[PDB]
């Protein structure tokens, strides 16, 4: 199942660590790291009944960059899909919005991409 495949630890290309639980209901909950100072709350959603035709499983989550040690006045959202199997991946594109004045809103939002695997890079 997607629940079983998604739940656990994932690592991006840079070394950052995603620790997530996929609930039977469609909930994603966990933490995003990089180290306590580097750990942030994660919440999102996933398709809890995906297609069975070889398609990936749609999902997304948000991290607000505020914890007990830092506040960057910003939040990132990852949107992507889980692909199961021996080389399982979560393939994502990521928006990062910082709080700005009205005058600086044009430079409020970064776009990037993150690829997560079950094994460290």
């Amino acid at each position: 199942t997607a629940e079983a495949g998604i739940t656990g630890t994932w690592y991006n290309q840079l070394g950052s660590t995603l620790i997530v639980t996929a609930g039977a209901d469609g909930a994603l909950t966990g933490t995003y790291e990089s180290n306590a100072e580097s750990s942030y709350v994660l919440t999102g959603r996933y398709d809890s009944a995906p297609a069975t035709d070889g398609s990936g499983t749609a999902l997304g989550w948000t991290v607000a960059w505020k914890n007990n040690y830092r506040n960057a006045h910003s939040a990132s959202t990852w949107s992507g899909q889980y692909v199961g199997g021996a080389e399982a991946r979560i393939n994502t594109q990521v928006l990062t919005t910082s709080g700005t004045t009205e005058a600086n809103a044009w430079k409020s939002t970064l776009v990037g991409h993150d690829t997560f695997t079950k094994v460290k890079p």
